[PDB]
């Protein structure tokens, strides 16, 4: 037992970063097969990062402007494209070391690993939600721009997402694979607020599975709920109304432990409505909500 | 910015792990070189874990009674021997994927990152302390025997931990990588206790520097305090004493911050005493002890 937050291996991602650099500008990208992927905010200089046009950008470039550095190797730009946010660099070599992959954009809600790179060498590994307002509560530092989210299926990974740039409140923004912005951001260095978010229901509801399931059982109680006075409360409380969708998805924790989701949602209209009076869940003094039920199930079951 | 449980990237830890087994008991095991380290406790049926003599267990086994598989290919063992608590299998084959390495014993405070594996196949990657009771608060179900923990020093893989058990309480036991227990525990099915914990002071004052870098500053005060009259209030709460050592650790994050260290041990005296009032601080309602200056300063500063 025990319940942490747990990334996926990161090693079928580490053989895929590189650093690209064009100018003076410089970040990590992302080598699959014969093609690097990066911000194109890679082609911007300090004076156009405020208010580019990135299609002029591109256009004034060539591919000897690229450099692109896996390891101490240098790999030679062959061509160059731009897909919406994400530039892509076509290079003379195939990675030898590219996993079996799909890009797959992530919902609100969803949880994947992050893999945090400094000039295209791999420094940490950490788990992260994508929040309600599109953006993610990440842990970066400049140079970190190209980092990617992935989640791993059997032996496939699944990028979600590409780090872009940090907002005024200190939280992060990035696009999927194809360069499209998770929430209404753009690669524009301006102040870019991010929109009110709210507390992903059904991981708290999945999270308190969790504990049951190891032991943490003094929040639960003999009462049940409807779903509409659930709900009723749990808005509320900036929680996400609850829908029979993650009724059912919760269904297979429910089945491990006995407890129907409806019984649980009481224990949680409680605990919003009385706090935990100096007790804690897994360790934890508030309720978590970046983990999915199917985190929960993967880390609690097998 | 932003602050994240921060595991080291898991690659190379990752081509390193294999399944053994022996009998019908199997567990994981880590390929260096031409050595495969594993629990002993893989020669052990079940009739033998409960009281079993390893010395005796071991003359009664040859190398043809060990199965070691990487990924699809089984490594055939040339020799055996045992250290301690794991058991070393020569293979004909060294590891080409052996990155440089190390073993080293952690102390009580410092952290590590774990790699979780199943029958040779890692499945996840966390972060976790060595508690002052040498448990570890690890995540980790039937079949992860083996698994190892593990700090990266620049391309230096720094083994500190290999995985044996779960207590009762749901902590988990094990040793370093010459076979050495973590604490008061033995590799036998006995239901064995954990000591009692304390809260480690110094990564908690760590952890506030932390926030204070990410811009969480609500809980600062003007007062100092001596070093002996923190220990004083800190005694009552289950905090390990704070030694001049952990003074001039903090040093760095000092400067950073302009915070003194008795500055900032003056504001966890008023939190210890008067709680957090419905406040968090990067995210959490209790003060976190799992980051150490060290992983402060990776993550904040680079
Ligand atoms: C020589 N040199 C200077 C460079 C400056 C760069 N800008 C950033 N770097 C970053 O690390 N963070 C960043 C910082 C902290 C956490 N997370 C990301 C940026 O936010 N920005 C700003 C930013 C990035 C975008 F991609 C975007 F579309 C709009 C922005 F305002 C970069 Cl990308 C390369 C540099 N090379
Ligand atoms: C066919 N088959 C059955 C096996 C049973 C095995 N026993 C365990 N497996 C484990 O996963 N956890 C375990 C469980 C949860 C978290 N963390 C570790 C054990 O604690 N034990 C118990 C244990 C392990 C030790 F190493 C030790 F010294 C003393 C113990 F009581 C293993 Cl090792 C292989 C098996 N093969």
């Amino acid at each position: 037992s025990g319940f942490r937050k747990m990334a996926f291996p990161s090693g079928k991602v580490e053989g895929c970063m590189v650093q690209v650099t064009c100018g003076t500008t410089t970040l990590n990208g992302l080598w699959l097969d014969d093609v690097v992927y990066c911000p194109r905010h890679v082609i911007c200089t300090s004076e156009d990062m405020l208010n580019p046009n990135y299609e002029d950008l591109l256009i004034r470039k060539s591919n000897h402007n690229f450099l692109v550095q896996a390891g101490n190797v240098q790999l030679r730009v062959i061509g160059h494209s731009m897909q919406n946010c994400v530039l892509k660099l076509k290079v003379d070599t195939a990675n030898p070391k590219t996993p079996k992959y799909k890009f797959v954009r992530i919902q609100p809600g969803q949880t994947f690993s992050v893999l945090a790179c400094y000039n295209g060498s791999p420094s940490g590994v950490y788990q992260c939600a994508m929040r309600h307002n599109f953006t993610i509560k990440g842990s970066f530092l400049n140079g970190s721009c190209g980092s990617v989210g992935f989640n791993i299926d059997y032996d496939c990974v699944s990028f979600c997402y590409m780090h872009h740039m940090e907002l005024p409140t200190g939280v992060h923004a990035g696009t999927d694979l194809e360069g499209n912005f998770y929430g209404p951001f753009v690669d524009r260095q301006t102040a870019q607020a991010a929109g009110t978010d709210t507390t992903i229901t059904v991981n708290v509801l999945a999270w308190l599975y969790a504990a049951v399931i190891n032991g943490d059982r003094w929040f639960l109680n003999r009462f049940t709920t409807t779903l509409n006075d659930f709900n009723l409360v749990a808005m509320k409380y900036n929680y996400e109304p609850l829908t029979q969708d993650h009724v059912d998805i919760l269904g297979p924790l429910s089945a491990q432990t006995g407890i129907a989701v409806l019984d649980m949602c009481a224990s949680l209209k409680e605990l919003l409505q009385n706090g935990m009076n100096g007790r804690t869940i897994l360790g934890s003094a508030l309720l978590e909500d970046e983990f999915t039920p199917f985190d929960v199930v993967r880390q609690c079951s097998g």
